[PDB]
């Protein structure tokens, strides 16, 4: 149908804006400490940990599939990715400062991106 491929082209275009949304959130980690899931070679552990591990890399896999269907999953992930980091690291290390800063600079992206998908519909 017409009303199928009219929902497809919104998808689409969701798609074209969450991988720009993706690259800005992203330059936030000069580092590429969020930028491939976490080792279970190098942290075994890190399941009993962590229930739902996320990163970059899955978020971009995930998008190119078109597998967002709207802002809030897309948010769902990166808020994982932060909220993550800060169970397992402490607060006095890198990898939890590393975090807190993307969590700041990415609400800022994410705060006009939210407007974006309501405007353009």
């Amino acid at each position: 149908s017409m009303e199928q491929v009219a929902m497809e082209l919104r998808l689409t275009e969701l798609t074209r804006l969450l991988r720009s949304v993706l690259d800005q959130l992203q330059d936030k980690d000069p580092a590429r400490i969020f930028a491939q899931p976490v080792s279970l070679k190098e942290v075994p552990d890190y399941l009993d940990h962590i229930k739902h591990p996320m990163d970059f890399a899955t978020m971009r896999k995930r998008l190119e599939a078109q597998g967002y269907k709207n802002l809030h999953e897309f948010e769902e992930d990166f808020d994982l990715i932060i909220d993550n980091c800060m169970k397992y690291n402490a607060r006095d290390t890198v990898f939890y400062r590393a975090a807190v800063r993307l969590r700041d600079q990415g609400g800022v992206v994410l705060r006009q991106a939210r407007r974006e998908v309501d405007s353009i519909g």
